């Protein structure tokens, strides 16, 4: 943290709570210079213990990313016993939220997948592995732009460390080599993307009704999941390409951006505003 800043309230105004993050709460805020809205993740360092390792990793990684497909980072500010991590505000909800009212259509699935793939291509080109790709960590602006979020367990490859081995992620989305703690790389995110495609198509990842400890033996043992149901052949084949138990046979993000499913079905991100509006209507009438 060679660039930690101080006195954040002199540049930002903290508003209301808009959620809970991995390490504390998330608040809406305002940049007093531009009047744009921002998101502020506030972490009580007193409370943080061994999490500090990951909190430190989260900031490092956010600070090193500059992509329209990754939540922008404004800075980290020290305040009493609190660290304020100030980020891009995205008011459209997560892709998981957007699935709550009902199924997506294939154009929406492809559009969201294309944007996630652009974010993965960026991260992977920077030798970063997200490690927690799932619909909950794909956030949308109110006009439909899609960005990856939640870098708390991200991994960084370097010239001397070409693979990672840490067990991290969310069980249902974890690649088999991550569960086995084998040496893995960005291909683990391609498996998670395949699971996320099934999640965007069906609403939930494979084995979602099982206790997570159970999936830790099911994923390495069983054949890989496939997309079942009445879905187009290119979507089913997209899922199959990602969900190969041999990582080296999974395509890269750059290769998947050329997949027939994406080319035939992805449209402008602005049309995703219809899904954002569907969620707002559904949330408003939810009893
Ligand atoms: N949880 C969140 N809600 C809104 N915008 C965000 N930007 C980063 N995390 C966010």
């Amino acid at each position: 943290m060679q660039n930690l800043k101080a006195d954040p309230e002199e540049l930002f105004t903290k508003l209301e709570k808009i959620g809970k993050g991995s390490f504390g709460e998330v608040f809406k805020g305002i940049d007093n210079r531009t009047q744009k809205v921002v998101a502020i993740k506030i972490i009580d360092l007193e409370e943080a213990e061994d999490e500090i390792e990951d909190i430190q990793q989260e900031i490092t990684v956010l600070s090193q990313c500059d992509s329209p497909y990754v939540t922008k980072y404004y800075g980290s500010y020290l305040k009493d016993t609190k660290l304020w991590i100030i980020m891009e505000y995205l008011g459209g909800g997560s892709a998981l939220d957007l699935l709550e009212p009902g199924p997506l259509d294939e154009t929406q699935i492809a559009t969201i997948l294309r944007e996630i793939l652009k974010g993965l291509d960026y991260l992977h080109s920077e030798k970063k592995i997200h490690r927690d790709i799932k619909a909950a960590n794909v956030l949308l602006s109110e006009h439909g732009e899609v960005k990856l979020a939640d870098f708390g367990v991200a991994g960084q490859l370097t010239d001397t460390q070409i693979k990672r081995n840490t067990f991290v992620g969310t069980p249902f989305w974890m690649a088999p080599e991550v569960i086995k703690q084998s040496a893995y790389d960005s291909k683990a995110d391609i498996w998670s993307l395949g699971i996320t495609a099934i999640e965007l198509a069906r609403g939930e990842p494979p084995h979602s009704e099982l206790h997570p400890m159970k999936v830790l033996f099911l994923i390495p043992k069983n054949n890989p999941p496939t997309l079942e149901g009445n879905y187009s052949k290119p979507l089913k084949e997209f899922v199959e390409a990602c969900l190969n138990k041999e990582p080296s046979f999974r395509p890269t993000a750059k290769e998947l951006l050329k997949h027939k499913f994406i080319l035939r079905n992805a449209k402008k991100t602005s049309y995703l505003t219809e899904l954002i509006d569907r969620y707002k209507r559904w949330k408003a009438e939810q009893s």
